[PDB]
């Protein structure tokens, strides 16, 4: 016999330097208040009369979600180096995928009136971001002559140049359910302190495809080995998860969105004070 | 010449600390009793008259499958500072009966006209499995909060339009086979620390199903800290749903089609600081 | 200058302990004799009148292919404490004739009108192969328990609605070429410890087929313990099914189209504790 | 207690030997000037009357984008045994404005009837980019040699049926922004030793487009010999085309839709034997 | 300061033991001569009257391309214990002219009505290439044994219904450019020990084509014993077929469309025991 090691499993409370946060963000498809009958969907998509006359109704435009998570305060005085929270990894999941596995919800029939109803399908757009400040946005639209509703943030002084990349069309994703997906995208010329990931599939009637698991972690460190650094001890979580459109019996259509869960691991770092 | 080693093959028993279990779970599409004519399928999908009047008929809603496997007893009682627990380390899993879909003579809607083969199972698919040391924790979320769910399934309590998004009060455990509808419940990503789950969804009205099968693939169940599910009360929970698509009848009524899933799980005995008070 | 090595290429005869075998298996879609006009295809798919009246015609049901390859004799008898056995370590396999589908002049249904090319083979596809040291073990599972299978195929005995899911009594061995229907039998994942199998299915009414071909890919057959299939009685079992889709005739009758599969298996001699009583 | 290291985060200015450039290139689908109503789209696609009579209207042909970026001057003396050159070692690149396609209210053909959303941009897609130390070298190859190309694009000289395959005389340099049609010119794989290019095509009449976007991906530009593009005359060439699909109007006329592309290229100073 | 190394970039000629060859192969869809109006396409596909009466017209059948490249002469004496042979170790290969498909004005069938663009090339695709030290070995297998093949292509001898599966007598060598039909012949996996081949097929009536292009990818040609194709008689065999789909005319007649393929093969001299 000899003295040797054996590994016992127990609850381990992680180092003081490491923290995890969890959050969920509900979708902002247009009906953005939980009391609303069509919460989690847009209102019926109203189409343009013409190029010149294109005025989407209130609540018909899906917008990005954003949540600001206040982390534990690290610095008593900001005058010294300072400590900052560095986001190192994230686990994220689209919640409610299985809700689409439903052929009895009222709408257009797959075949005739004896069949199931057409499920959510068409254009999809799934993106998330984790950063130490608001996601920086670039404006670009399909048509500069659309008139955007009062309750969304649109491009200022829109002109045909906004159908391409105009460097004046910039914004911060600093309000939940206010920045339309069809107007704003991540600005790749900025966002040095944010990591973002997105996938788009278009088409009129395309089948949606989504996976879900609790086994996958995305590392947030950049090419220099540094994760997002949380300015003022605030963590920004942003996303949009448009699953497709639901078609009603009358052939009116509404966007369907799903919520997203985030689990972010952060660590305390010593940072030279700007 | 010299003395040297040669490797002889033989049956090896493996150590007492490791065990393997195998199980299969039959699908729960609505007709959940093997004596039923449409066992392995739902009843005909009945669609809503309206947003307000949406009452799925009994046995038209696919539900999750779950089995609880009783593992070998490890402890005399729960009084010691440490106990032994089974740790699930890996799983091999297979959807069974995929080839049954390779059938164009089953009665139904014709591909072309009445001289052609019949349309096979297609449309929305949903395949998921989980292996854990306790029930899979579920989150409720529905397409429509005004649906009236049948008494024989577990629905969200006191549904409101908020349940079309994530309401933290809509939570459940997958603790009954063939009772929790797929369209109401999904894995809760805010919990499930002691379960591993994996899922794939493809929608669309008539989409072709795609499935693979092999006995060569093993999934490791260890988490980011190197620890597998730990089996509380020496029970292993296997959960799944495998909706292959819908079958369309000649009259255009449609039924969900599900397939069984096989599991082979490897577990090892571990010393664990006693969690039980 | 100095003495040094240079690598010269030459024909090398491998060690006596290693052998390779090559074989091809022609498809068994229904017309299984090379003299038949529709060899490599099924007969026209006849569809069910009803759930209760569903009687596939003779030769309309694709079946698995199987070949048993007799390997070199290794033992004088089975009396010693150890014996020699062939261990299958790797396989190269290819579906042959893929390019034959690149044909829009074969008579059939038109893509557009009567001036256009004809619709090529498309729809449901099913590709699988197995390499083992004994027959592939099969599980039965059908779309409909009330189908009446023809006398010339091996069907599930005393079929009941439970056979639309997994019934553990519905088991068979793939021990006859062109006799076990693909739509009735699939690999049994609860057995097959001495076989490796691999399969892919894509369904749908008219889905485009996708196939690749190369001589650059080798699949390793060693299991999780580093052991390949061990060939009982010095026999190697090769199994497959390769359904490319259906061909549609102008009258809209449809026939399954299959393709042959080539195998190149590498085996090595091993000393094995004698399993034979 | 002991002396030891701790890793402090700070703003680090990269070594003098390394530089990064950022640029964006707007699409050149035919309406190539930001004052134009249909900027970012082609004009309506006019189809051939016949094989012999096929005359695309001006600005109906999507063309490649190119930008030449002037890098810091490295050599005041070009007569030494060696010179310095900028070597492009990696690139991050993104298609911008993908989310603009997530729009079912823009006027056009209806998905179902007049109560539904309108059909989004779909059909043929073509996405490519290149990073090089000199212009991208092009090979000409067309669907039909009897097409008559307009005078505002560069096309194949003395076109003949052989140009429906590879004729080695049909060669060009991508040296004008918005003038070389995608349907006439492709990268020449027999040249381009000093460029890296990457492209993806999916055809079909009405195919759904698929596009990803992230700031997490870097492509290494070093070749098989470990050498990146070397920038002749301290000029960096960025080339691309990003056709997202076509938009269909209610009248069923169709226009190509393109999107801009962003580039972030890292370069390092290298000693090079003087040519 | 000290003596130290710095890596200077320069033009290097590889060792005398290594050579690179570049080639392109134009497609052989039926119109195989660059003077033909429809060069790069087949003639209109004529469909069978029946099972028994199926006679494809001349030049309606896409065929494989092959080029035999003469390499530098290695042995003036062929009677020693060893000879030198070229060993192919890697290949870079690209389909050329993919962008030519990004064309909706070419005359044909309309996507929607007569105001819209025309349907692009789509349907069945077949892409393969091979690099070897001798002709690619072929296996014959057809959709229908009662087809009558024309006298300008090489087909199966004494065709019988068994040729709808694998009959071991139906074997050939790919030794003539543009004469072996794709629909009759495939690589023989039971031979081809001295060739590497790679192929991809996607069928369907109207399927969208998918193709990528880059100059960044190298395929290693070494087999499982670390040996590449050895070039018998100092000849390198390049084979391919690249069927992009079919073009549909307004009358609904259809023609196959093929594209050229580029090859860049690296070879090294090896000492080989004299056979
Ligand atoms: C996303 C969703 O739940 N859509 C509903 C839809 C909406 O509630 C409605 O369009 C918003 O005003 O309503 C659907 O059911 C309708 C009935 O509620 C109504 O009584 O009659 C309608 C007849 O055209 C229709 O049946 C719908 O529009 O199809 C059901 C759908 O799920
Ligand atoms: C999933 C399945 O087996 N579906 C059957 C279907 C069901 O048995 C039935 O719809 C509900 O129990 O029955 C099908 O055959 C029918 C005949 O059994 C009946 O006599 O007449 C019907 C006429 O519309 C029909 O032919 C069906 O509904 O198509 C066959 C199908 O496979
Ligand atoms: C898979 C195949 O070869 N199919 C053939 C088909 C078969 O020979 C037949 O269905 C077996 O009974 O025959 C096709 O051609 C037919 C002619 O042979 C017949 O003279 O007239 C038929 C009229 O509908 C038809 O044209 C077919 O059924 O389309 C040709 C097909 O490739
Ligand atoms: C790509 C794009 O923005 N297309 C517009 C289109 C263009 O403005 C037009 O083709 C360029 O000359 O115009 C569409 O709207 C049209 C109205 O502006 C016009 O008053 O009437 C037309 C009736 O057929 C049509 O409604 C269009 O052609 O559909 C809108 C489209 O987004
Ligand atoms: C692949 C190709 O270029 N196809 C052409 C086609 C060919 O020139 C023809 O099939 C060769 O025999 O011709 C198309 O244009 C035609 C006119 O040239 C002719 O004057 O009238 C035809 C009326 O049906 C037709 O418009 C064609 O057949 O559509 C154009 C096509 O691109
Ligand atoms: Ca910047
Ligand atoms: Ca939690
Ligand atoms: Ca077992
Ligand atoms: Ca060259
Ligand atoms: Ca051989
Ligand atoms: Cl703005
Ligand atoms: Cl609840
Ligand atoms: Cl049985
Ligand atoms: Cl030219
Ligand atoms: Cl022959």
């Amino acid at each position: 016999s000899h003295m040797g090691g054996v590994e016992v499993l127990e609850v381990r409370t992680g180092p003081d330097a490491i923290t995890q946060i969890e959050a969920y963000l509900n979708p902002r498809m247009g009906n953005n208040i939980p009391s609303e009958d069509l919460y989690g969907y847009s209102n019926s998509i109203n189409t343009a009369f013409s190029k010149a006359s294109d005025t989407p109704n209130k609540d018909t435009l899906p917008c990005y979600s954003v949540a600001v998570i206040k982390l534990p305060l690290l610095n008593e005085d900001m005058t010294c180096t300072i400590l900052m929270w560095e986001a190192v990894s994230v686990k994220t999941e689209v919640v409610g995928i299985s809700s689409l596995v439903n052929l009895h919800q009222g709408g257009k029939y797959i075949y005739g009136s004896s069949s199931g109803c057409v499920p959510v399908q068409g254009t999809t757009y799934h993106m998330f971001a984790v950063g130490g400040e608001p996601l920086e946005l670039q404006g670009l639209v399909a048509s500069s002559t659309a008139t955007y509703p009062d309750d969304v943030v649109a491009i200022k002084n829109m002109k045909p140049g906004n159908q391409g990349l105009d460097p004046k069309a910039k914004a911060l994703l600093d309000k939940d359910g206010k920045y339309p997906v069809e107007v704003w995208c991540p600005d790749p010329s900025k966002n040095e302190n944010t990591r973002y990931y997105g996938s788009f599939t278009g088409g009129a009637t395309t089948p949606p495809v989504m996976q879900f698991t609790n086994s996958v972690t995305t590392v947030l460190l950049d090419e220099n080995g540094v994760g997002p650094l949380c300015k003022g001890d605030k963590l920004f979580l942003s996303c949009a998860d448009i699953a497709g459109v639901h078609t009603n019996y009358s052939e009116t259509q509404v966007w369907r969105g799903l919520p997203r869960y985030f689990n972010v691991t952060l660590r305390k770092r010593i940072v030279k004070n700007p």
